[PDB]
RNA sequence: AGAUGGUAAGGGCCCACGGUGGAUGCCUCGGCACCCGAGCCGAUGAAGGACGUGGCUACCUGCGAUAAGCCAGGGGG
């Protein structure tokens, strides 16, 4: 993922609320399990696809943290 | 009658070249000594581990299902 990529998108997470936020991690686990199961075929070239997608969700779960930390 | 040399199955000494082996010199990622600096960690779960963790990953390193990494400040270019 490009760097303004990711600005844009702890910018956009931060302007959720932690449901949104918890919405949005089920839908990404749910595009990773997919991009797995193409991986696992054979199907996936575009292989940097997992790592980005893994990262999304952890910064995504970081600020949902953010959120409910105080 | 007499007398003496060429035999090398193999062996010995010497010379040349190799093989084996890893001495010696040079080298140093490491070690050693002293001196200075610094000196506690832990239920907010330590030390130390197990198992995991990469698109393909045996091991080591790193890391913990947010898993060779997440957020932010500073540094740097
Ligand atoms: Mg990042
Ligand atoms: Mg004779
Ligand atoms: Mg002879
Ligand atoms: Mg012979
Ligand atoms: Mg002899
Ligand atoms: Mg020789
Ligand atoms: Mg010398
Ligand atoms: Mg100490
Ligand atoms: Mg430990
Ligand atoms: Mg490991
Ligand atoms: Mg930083
Ligand atoms: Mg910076």
């Amino acid at each position: 993922m490009k760097l303004s990529e990711v600005r844009k998108q702890l910018e956009e997470a931060r302007k959720l609320s932690p449901v949104e936020l918890e919405k949005l991690v089920r839908e990404k686990k749910r595009e990773l399990m997919e991009l797995r199961f193409q991986a696992s075929i054979g199907q996936l070239s575009q292989n940097h696809k997992i790592r980005d997608l893994k990262r999304q969700i952890a910064r995504l779960l970081t600020v949902l943290n953010e959120k409910r930390r105080q």
